[PDB]
């Protein structure tokens, strides 16, 4: 079963800047999904110090980075909190309407695109490069779920099985056809280096 939603208009709205502004600066997107990890672990790291149960669905705290040519995609996995289904709904677990009221406004007093993940929607940014989203996450309190949008309006929501996660969520990015930079170890190096190089959580590179 599969169920199809609408994005608030608000939402629709900010991706649609997102997809079709001229801003090459597009390489931020995986500094702005890197922090959203590092987020969702620092919420489970601090429950987990008053009920170490929350971690009987994975000890490890770390976030992994995995290329895929043949696929044409990139996929950052995390052990954090994860989100129930209401969150995926919700937004995404994100402030997505007033958030996104502020970063216009901050548009118009100088601000730019880079900014996004100030106002609480820095996973959008991930349409800078990627023509569908696929969000894959468990939380300890619900089932695993499968998120998904090309844009356009629409997102669809499933149960997700055959890979069951112990916790956590995992950000597929289908690459749009020009931006397979992103897929070489080179450039997945110097972007983290740049922009990400004081985590609090390990990441790994995985090869292929
Ligand atoms: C509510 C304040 O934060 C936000 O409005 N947005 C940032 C944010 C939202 C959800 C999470 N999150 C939680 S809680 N559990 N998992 C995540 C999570 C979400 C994403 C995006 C799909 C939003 C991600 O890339 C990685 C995550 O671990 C982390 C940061």
């Amino acid at each position: 079963e599969v169920e199809t939603f609408a994005f608030q208009a608000e939402i629709a709205q900010l991706m649609s800047l997102i997809i079709n502004t001229f801003y090459s600066n597009k390489e931020i997107f995986l500094r702005e999904l890197i922090s959203n990890s590092s987020d969702a672990l620092d919420k489970i790291r601090y429950e987990s110090l008053t009920d170490p149960s929350k971690l009987d669905s994975g000890k490890e705290l770390h976030i992994n980075l995995i290329p895929n040519k043949q696929d044409r995609t990139l996929t950052i996995v995390d052990t954090g909190i994860g989100m129930t289904k209401a969150d995926l709904i919700n937004n995404l677990g994100t402030i997505a309407k007033s958030g996104t009221k502020a970063f216009m406004e901050a548009l118009q007093a100088g601000a730019d695109i880079s900014m996004i993940g100030q106002f609480g929607v820095g996973f959008y940014s991930a349409y800078l490069v990627a023509e569908k989203v696929t969000v894959i996450t468990k939380h300890n309190d619900d089932e695993q779920y499968a998120w998904e949008s090309s844009a356009g309006g629409s997102f669809t929501v499933r149960t997700d099985t055959g890979e069951p996660m112990g916790r956590g969520t995992k950000v597929i990015l289908h690459l749009k056809e020009d931006q397979t930079e992103y897929l070489e170890e080179r450039r997945i190096k110097e972007i983290v280096k740049k922009h990400s190089q004081f985590i609090g959580y390990p990441i790994t590179l995985f090869v292929e």
